């Protein structure tokens, strides 16, 4: 819409007030025009067409419960924004500044957040199994980075391009969760999971067994369910990025961490340098390898660890 940019306040999913960026005409929208060519939040109303309507406010106060999962969509995909630009030289998802837009309340109690080529879209959650997913920093920089693949290796979202294809969007949604620096873990959706349950996660990159996800390539499932694994694979590219950022011996392996920021430089190169839509494992490893060698020279210590990381969890 063409308005004035102003600020407004709410309060996200987890009842944490916070700013958000916003357009006046007439009424406030959700649309950000600080960042790019601008972040738009839209309501699904509880329906499936997409993207629905701009969301409209009446006085710039974003306080309501049913105001809570667009405040967080907004909100974290401006973090997002940012950490891609200020930690990557990365203008959005196509590296241009495409607009970036996210639907709220699709469909009736919806398990899963997505994107569909086009855009965000976060279900409310079913209230058991989640609450509104848009609450969770690392599933909305999930998504976004969805786009930014897209955009990039095109990495085929099935067997093992599609299992690299979700553990690029666990590590950078991570990796903003840490940016972000909010209680950051190498969990996955735990702001969101079970509310009835502490602790727990969808998926964790430190020990993806924790939740029956592989954490070796000799436990790698070859069946046909969830496009051939690719949210089951994605725990042993999952728990070899945690390995080169964290350090640890698995299955008698030592590796030497060498610290997150190394570890999303040297995905980042692999990601929008050396990966292909039809890449798997194997060629991960060697991208990844190479993405090292550039940014810190063939004898480093980066290097090395990379390398220990992909022996330990079988990927040769
Ligand atoms: C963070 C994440 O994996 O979000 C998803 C959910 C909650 C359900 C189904 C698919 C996805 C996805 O983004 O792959
Ligand atoms: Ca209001
Ligand atoms: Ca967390
Ligand atoms: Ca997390
Ligand atoms: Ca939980
Ligand atoms: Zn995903």
């Amino acid at each position: 819409i063409t308005g004035t940019s102003t600020v407004g306040v709410g309060r996200g999913v987890l009842g944490d007030q916070k700013n958000i960026n916003t357009t006046y005409s007439t009424y406030y929208y959700l649309q950000d025009n600080t960042r790019g060519d601008g972040i738009f939040t839209y309501d699904a109303k509880y329906r499936t067409t997409l993207p629905g309507s701009l969301w409209a406010d009446a006085d710039n106060q974003f306080f309501a419960s049913y105001d809570a999962p667009a405040v967080d969509a907004h909100y974290y995909a401006g973090v997002t924004y940012d950490y891609y630009k200020n930690v990557h030289n990365r203008l959005s998802y196509d590296g241009n500044n495409a607009a970036i837009r996210s639907s709220v309340h699709y469909s009736q109690g919806y398990n899963n957040a997505f994107w569909n080529g086009s855009e965000m879209v976060y279900g409310d959650g079913d209230g058991q199994t989640f609450i509104p997913l848009s609450g969770g920093i690392d599933v909305v920089a999930h998504e976004l980075t969805h786009a930014v693949t897209d955009y990039t290796a095109g990495l085929i979202y099935q067997n093992e391009s599609g299992a690299i294809n979700e553990a690029i969007s666990d590590i950078f949604g991570t990796l903003v969760e840490f940016y972000a620096n909010k209680n950051p873990d190498w969990e996955i959706g735990e702001d969101v999971y079970t509310p009835g349950i502490s602790g727990d996660s969808l998926r964790s990159m430190s020990d993806p067994a924790k939740y029956g996800d592989p954490d070796h390539y000799s436990k790698r499932y070859t069946g046909t369910q969830d496009n051939g694994g690719v949210h089951i694979n994605s725990g042993i590219i999952n728990k070899a990025a945690y390995l080169i950022s964290q350090g640890g011996t698995h299955y008698g392996v030592s590796v030497v961490g060498i610290g997150r920021d190394k570890l999303g430089k040297i995905f980042y190169r692999a990601l929008t340098q050396y990966l292909t839509p039809t890449s798997n494992f194997s060629q991960l490893r060697a991208a990844a390898v190479q993405s090292a060698t550039d940014l810190y020279g063939s004898t480093s210590q980066e290097v090395a660890s990379v390398k220990q990381a992909f022996d330990a969890v079988g990927v040769k």
